[PDB]
């Protein structure tokens, strides 16, 4: 899990800033990327320090105008990321999963999460927020945007918690088709 978990942070997981503080952002494609959408990234953000501008965005809500809290970012960079869309992965019903944290002061983090499961529609922050993924660890303030993943598959973005459970906004192949 480790060995996989650190693939994706050399080639996928970055530092992405913006006014409302750093968040780790997972680098699906080409030049997209994913991060928490209360994050609310502007025209331009910090990607590793490096201002980069932010040439498309979208906020992602299921067919039934649910909130999933992810929001797709396009950047204007030069570098393309790795794909990664051959591991996520929508069977994570009882993995002992691992959080991939690089954000504030949990930079190259790897946490043990624990098995997860499917809780489905919650109320994340007011917003009820649908395909939400839960574990029992207790995630802490600046791990937003970590990427909850396994050997070979990726489940997740972490969004929220409320210091015992932890949430991942859940990720889907089809987020990336337009
Ligand atoms: C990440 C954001 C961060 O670290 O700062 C950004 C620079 C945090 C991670 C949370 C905090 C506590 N434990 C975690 O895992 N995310 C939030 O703070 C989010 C922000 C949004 C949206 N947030 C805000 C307000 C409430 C909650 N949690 C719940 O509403 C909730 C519901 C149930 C059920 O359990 N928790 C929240 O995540």
């Amino acid at each position: 899990n480790t060995e996989f978990a650190l693939s994706l942070l050399r080639k996928n997981i970055m530092t992405i800033t913006t006014s409302k503080g750093e968040f780790t952002g997972l680098g699906i494609h080409d030049r997209v990327c994913v991060i928490p959408t209360h994050a609310q990234p502007g025209d331009d953000v910090l990607v590793n320090g490096q201002k980069i501008r932010v040439k498309d965005k979208y906020k992602l809500v299921d067919p039934e105008n649910i909130n999933l809290e992810l929001t797709v970012l396009t950047l204007d960079r030069n570098e393309k990321f790795r794909d990664i869309r051959g591991f996520i992965s929508e069977d994570l019903e009882g993995v002992d999963a691992t959080l991939v944290v690089h954000s504030n002061n949990f930079t190259n983090t790897i946490l043990e999460v624990g098995p997860v499961t499917m809780a489905g529609l919650i109320n994340l922050s007011s917003t009820p927020t649908n395909r939400m993924i839960r574990y029992d660890y207790a995630t802490k303030t600046g791990q937003c945007g970590g990427v909850l993943c396994a050997t070979g598959k990726i489940f997740g973005i972490h969004v929220g918690g409320n210091g015992r459970q932890g949430f991942s906004a859940q990720l889907k192949k089809q987020y990336f088709v337009e």
